[PDB]
């Protein structure tokens, strides 16, 4: 057998490079400068704030979980 760590859909929670608080609330899809450009909808659990994340800097997820909680 084997195991690995790949990306997850909406509902992922991890420490992103900026604050570390936020859960992926969805994905956004729009057209900027006449070109298709996707974004990540990150809701900041701190106060219910919203911070957009352009995939241009991300390249995959940019998130890393440190919650070492197991059985």
């Amino acid at each position: 057998a084997g195991h690995m760590q790949t990306s997850f859909k909406t509902g992922d929670k991890a420490v992103y490079p900026g604050q570390g608080v936020g859960e992926v609330m969805g994905i956004e899809h729009t057209e900027v400068a006449g070109q298709r450009q996707s974004f990540y909808v990150l809701r900041i659990l701190e106060n219910g704030m919203r911070i957009m994340i352009p995939i241009n800097k991300v390249g995959s997820v940019g998130l890393r979980e440190i919650i070492s909680e197991e059985d």
